[PDB]
């Protein structure tokens, strides 16, 4: 990496909401992530599986942006800014589904959440 540094692939992951242990969205979220800073700043793009399910995604109470969403290969990404990243935070995200699988219609449309947990460098200076 040169001449495009405050990027890369940090590590992070999620846990289900009101516990300790990923048990639903683990199962949507590929990793590492891509975590990006800027003197003083820093964000991170996460990786969407299947479009269809999630709808979208926040972390820290507000929305994410569009930053690459990819249909031909069903897999979206968006960037996030969050205080610095070696921790968990709590985000929120939507869902919206409907089609019968397998022989069986299954309904989806709410606003759920999940913890966020990124794993990086902490101070870094001085
Ligand atoms: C598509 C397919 C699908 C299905 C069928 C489902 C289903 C479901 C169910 C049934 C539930 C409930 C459970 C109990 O009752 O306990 C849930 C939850 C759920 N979920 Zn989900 N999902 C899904 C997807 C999904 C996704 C994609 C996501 C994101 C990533 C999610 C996220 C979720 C969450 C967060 C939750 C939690 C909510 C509660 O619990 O409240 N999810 N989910």
């Amino acid at each position: 990496s040169a001449n495009a540094a405050d990027s890369g692939t940090l590590n992070y992951e999620v846990y289900k909401y009101n516990t300790n242990d990923t048990s639903i969205a683990n199962d949507y979220f590929n990793k590492p992530a891509k975590y990006i800073k800027k003197n003083g700043k820093l964000y991170v793009q996460i990786t969407v599986n299947h479009s269809h399910w999630i709808t979208g995604m926040s972390i820290e109470g507000h929305k994410e942006n569009i930053i690459s969403k990819n249909t031909a290969k069903d897999e979206r990404t968006s960037e996030f800014e969050v205080s610095k990243l070696n921790g968990k935070i709590d985000g929120k995200i939507d869902v919206y589904i409907d089609e019968k699988v397998n022989g069986k219609p299954f309904k989806y449309d709410h606003h759920y959440n999940i913890t966020y947990k990124f794993n990086g460098p902490t101070d870094v200076a001085g």
